[PDB]
């Protein structure tokens, strides 16, 4: 049985997530701007749907036939605790709990980012402990368990260097 | 978590243990093979075993791990401390699970009576199972945290509840 973690894939300047054998999601700003193929498939044959910082790829053949299709939703109810599935180039896996809030345009460092706001639940500092996000983590998925079903509801877009606030980019 | 801490995490019996120094190895009592008379090629004869419930410390009369520096072992940590549990999973994947620590507790978990420092996972809200939580093969994994300039070890993994949200650290 393939774990959720096998779906998290290094991509461009960050990461993305296999929803099904043909559907891959990522953060718009990590996608290469010079490319003729992705994952060995010509761009000719890839449908790209971009909505702000959320991008969905639909391939015309099965790239990951080992996977079953997962539920993808447009964000989650306010107050849902998601996990952000962060992979690091050390080989570390860092699932971090995030309390999700409203859809909003928020001021994060310099910039306006639109998506579902969240607050990390790992406490005061990261302190140099594995407890917060870094810039290279963009495109990591937000997931939660609902009855028996895993749900993916967006991708990591931005975070304040001051610890607390993250933005999850969502579909549509 | 730093490479030197992962280097100390050792496959042992039905779980793990942890090298505090070149001569001192800690583990959870229930993962030790019951018939074993030799450890790291040394007879029992040559080892000082200190057992307190589900905490076991092995002190060797020679240096088994001379590559290592001795580090600090404490008797649990203050309430509110966020620790990492250093868990190794199928394929050089490294899972430093975030846990908020609480009080010393006595519990009944699936007809075992367990005594140690309780904690709650900070990985997600319904953490049951291998992607966001602990599995029985994780017993003996160390609980560590960073204090100013230093890292500390403060116990080893002993148990988790049926729900997976509560864990117990065995302490010296
Ligand atoms: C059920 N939601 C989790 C949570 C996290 C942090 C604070 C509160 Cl009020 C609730």
């Amino acid at each position: 049985p393939p774990t959720l973690w096998s779906r998290v894939t290094k991509f461009g300047s960050g990461w993305g997530f296999w929803v099904s054998p043909t559907v891959f999601i990522t953060t718009t700003h990590v996608i290469p701007t010079s490319a003729k193929e992705f994952f060995g498939e010509p761009l000719t044959s890839i449908a790209i749907h971009r909505a702000g910082e959320f991008t969905l790829f639909r391939f015309s053949k099965k790239i990951r036939p080992d996977l079953t299709g997962m539920i993808l939703e447009e964000g989650c109810p306010e107050g849902t605790v998601c996990s952000v599935l962060i992979k690091r180039d050390s080989g570390e896996l860092l699932p971090l709990a995030v309390r999700m809030g409203a859809i909003a345009s928020m001021r994060i460092q310099g910039r306006l980012v639109h998506g579902q706001s969240g607050m990390l639940l790992t406490g005061a500092n990261a302190k140099g402990m594995d407890l917060g996000t870094i810039p290279g983590d963009c495109g990591a998925p937000y997931v939660y368990k609902r009855a028996n079903d895993w749900v993916v509801c967006g991708v990591h877009a931005a975070a304040t260097k001051s610890g607390n606030t993250v933005v999850c980019a969502v579909q549509a």
